[PDB]
């Protein structure tokens, strides 16, 4: 558990789960390699574990998970859409295996800059909210930010609800965007910015008219579409749009 955390950060000010200003102001913000870094080698526990899950409870040989896997995160941007709707796959169950398993309090700890950096932010006055928008289940995305002790840092959090047993509603999917623009109270995506290491992502939130959209590429692409802006760490934010934290 994580309720022996004393850190900044380490604890949610904001709801989960009536207008507003129209004019408002929102950068979302993607969690898993994009608030920490994918050198943390966490993405490569979460697919051993999903690859996993698709042999142990599909019976696939290894190579034919990784085709099947690699399929289904390449069209829906999570597999466990396909697992879902193909394979009638509980979709909480499978997120107690992969997600919820993984050793995160050894692996993630406070990061200082990154909390700095969105103070500035968010004590510039230009943005009226940072908001979380998440292909994870709230479990994961939660306990990422009381780690990271950034918890505190953002107003709200848009995660994919794995409770649904049809399919699930998830990034790059519009669907996913508009529930995103409905939870933070954003009028239009005009108003809106978004980093996230996920190119299709991004694709998604240029084209629907996002002002600014940044695409996380640390290292290797894992396509940058037209129209995105490039860095390789967060902490570049302050190089790219530099104006959203000057008052
Ligand atoms: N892949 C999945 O994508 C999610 C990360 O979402 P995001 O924060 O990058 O949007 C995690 O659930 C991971 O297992
Ligand atoms: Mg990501």
């Amino acid at each position: 558990h994580l309720e022996s955390l004393t850190h900044p950060g380490s604890k949610v000010t904001f709801p989960i789960d009536t207008p507003q200003n129209p004019n408002l102001k929102v950068f979302f913000f993607a969690i898993d390699n994009c608030l920490y870094k994918s050198s943390t080698r966490i993405h490569d526990l979460m697919q051993q574990s999903i690859l996993r899950f698709f042999q142990t409870h599909l019976k696939l040989s290894p190579e034919d998970a990784h085709v099947l896997n690699n399929s289904y995160y390449k069209e829906y941007g999570l597999a466990i859409r396909g697992l879902v709707m193909f394979h009638k796959v509980n979709a909480l169950e499978y997120n107690r295996l992969v997600d919820d398993s993984l050793p995160l309090q050894d692996i993630l700890k406070p990061d200082i800059p990154l909390r700095n950096m969105l103070l500035r932010l968010r004590q510039s006055g230009k943005i009226d909210k940072l908001w979380l928008f998440t292909n994870a289940y709230k479990n994961h995305a939660i306990r990422c930010l009381r780690l990271l002790g950034i918890a505190d840092l953002f107003d709200g959090l848009t995660y994919c609800d794995y409770s649904r047993t049809d399919t699930l509603v998830c990034k790059p999917h519009v669907k996913a965007f508009e529930k995103a623009m409905k939870e933070s109270g954003l009028a239009r995506y005009e108003n809106a910015y978004f980093i996230d290491d996920s190119g299709k992502n991004i694709e998604t939130g240029i084209k629907l008219g996002m002002k600014t959209c940044i695409h996380l590429v640390e290292n290797e692409v894992n396509q940058t579409p037209e129209g995105a802006i490039v860095i390789s760490d967060i902490l570049e934010l302050p190089h790219v749009v530099s104006d959203l934290f000057l008052e």
